[PDB]
């Protein structure tokens, strides 16, 4: 049921000037669209969705975790910490840090939560526990964004991202209350309006998490999409490019998402 209908991904990535990786699954039928789906791409900020899921998994055994207040110093505030910079003098709860990491891609929040889990290896361990053998987080923010060609650090594949996203948002990897909280955080993301969401009709629910490394044309988005009247679709779109100064393209990500939905026969 993979690639029953061919779509012009090669032309798209040639127009972009790099590589595009796509994996999309119709959870009703199991039909899939797959293009470079098992290649590694840098995660960039997109690890923060899985980070929040790992926090929620821990909260299943720690009823007080989400409302625990976390104070932090000015040295925690790295580039692009738009929420946590406004609460430097007060602190925020674990749940607020999680929401900020997901919905505003807040870098200081992500590092604080990584510390709670035992660092990149602790998040990687959570991903292993749900059956993901591809994901690896190796470094903290901001070092994880280097996006070096051929470097497997801080990467996954579009397929493994989609499979893990499906387990966490629709499957049984989280308990039902935590699953719905993860979905609600993704639905409230503010950074993805020009990526997968731009390919999705406004009357369909979407949750997503973006990433943009800042070099090597490297940027991405993954999402769960609920078309009305049919089963949800899960998909991931990742990009990279050969030159350090190559720019990312939001339009290419939206275009790739459109081709994925077309390949699944989903009328938008
Ligand atoms: C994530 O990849 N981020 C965090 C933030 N939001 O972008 S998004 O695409 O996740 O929404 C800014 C870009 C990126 C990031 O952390 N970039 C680093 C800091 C800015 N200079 C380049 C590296």
């Amino acid at each position: 049921l993979t690639n029953l209908v061919a779509e012009p991904f090669a032309k798209l990535e040639q127009d972009f000037g790099g590589s595009i990786g796509v994996y999309a699954m119709d959870t009703g039928s199991g039909a899939t669209v797959s293009y470079r789906a098992e290649e590694r791409f840098p995660l960039c900020s997109s690890f923060k969705g899985f980070l929040a899921a790992a926090v929620l998994a821990r909260s299943q055994q720690q009823a007080g975790l989400l409302d625990t207040p976390i104070r932090y110093g000015k040295n925690a505030l790295v580039r692009w910490s738009p929420i946590s910079e406004k609460y430097l003098t007060t602190g925020m709860t674990v749940a607020e840090l999680s929401a900020a990491a997901v919905q505003y891609s807040d870098n200081a929040a992500a590092n604080l939560l990584l510390k709670e889990l035992g660092g990149p290896a602790g998040l990687t361990a959570f991903m292993r526990s749900i059956g993901d053998t591809t994901f690896r987080l190796d470094r903290w923010e901001l070092e994880l964004n280097s996006a070096i060609p051929g470097d497997a650090r801080d990467t996954s594949s579009p397929r493994a991202v989609t499979e893990s996203l499906q387990k966490l948002t629709l499957g049984s990897a989280l308990a039902a209350p935590q699953r719905q909280q993860f979905v609600d955080w993704l639905k409230g993301n503010t950074t993805g309006n020009h990526r997968i969401r731009a390919a999705v009709p406004a009357d369909w629910a979407v949750g997503d998490k973006t990433g943009t490394c800042g070099g090597y044309g490297t940027a991405n988005d993954y999402a769960v999409v609920w078309p009305t009247g049919r089963a949800p679709i899960v998909l991931a779109v990742y990009t990279r490019a050969p030159n350090k100064d190559d720019k990312h393209s939001e339009a290419v990500i939206a275009a790739a998402a459109r081709l994925a939905l077309e390949g699944l026969g989903v009328n938008g």
